[PDB]
């Protein structure tokens, strides 16, 4: 039993809500919040910019030190950093940017990172500026993640569309 509230159950292990992941994190303070990152951990907009703003830029400061030491992430890859005031940990996950010609097959690799954590609060990956089909991303999530994932989807029209569709 956990403290997530108002989620619609999609499968044994996947749940979804029309919500801002930032607000869900502040309310729930989960063990792991997932960031929809880029390989440089430059948190400008969308999920990443919003999470970073909520940490008063501490996420960006920590991320810049990570990159200076380790170099960029791989598309499809991830790293675990602090969750700051939002969660214990933040799992920064890079989905493919379809608008940059990156292989959509890497979306499955991106979601595989979630399986290293028993419970996660997460966004849908590769949407927004990355330009992947959100219905496809949800199907990949459901067909790839085996651990317990709570998906917070910002756009009301997007949420209504996703929960009224057969995956
Ligand atoms: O789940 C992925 C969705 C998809 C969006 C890009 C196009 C429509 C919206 C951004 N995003 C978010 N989801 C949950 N919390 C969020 N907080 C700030 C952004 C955000």
């Amino acid at each position: 039993v956990n403290s997530f509230s108002g989620y619609l159950k999609l499968t044994d292990n996947v749940y979804i809500k029309n919500a801002d992941i930032v607000e869900e994190a502040k309310k729930v303070k989960p063990t792991v919040v997932v960031n929809a990152a880029n390989v440089y951990l430059k948190h400008g907009g969308g999920v990443a910019g919003a999470l970073n703003k909520a940490t008063n830029n501490a996420m960006q400061v920590e991320s810049d030190d990570y990159i200076a030491t380790n170099g960029p992430l791989k598309v499809g890859g991830s790293c675990v950093l602090s969750g700051h005031n939002l969660a214990k940990h933040c799992l920064h996950v890079v989905g493919p940017n379809v608008n940059k010609g990156e292989d959509i097959q890497l979306l499955k690799s991106a979601y595989e990172n979630f399986n290293q954590h028993e419970v996660l609060l997460a966004p849908l990956l590769s949407a927004g500026i990355f330009g992947a089909d959100p219905i496809h991303s949800l199907r990949v999530c459901v067909d790839t993640v085996r651990t317990n994932v709570y998906l917070a989807v910002f756009d009301k029209n997007l949420y209504d569309k996703l929960v009224s569709s057969f995956l």
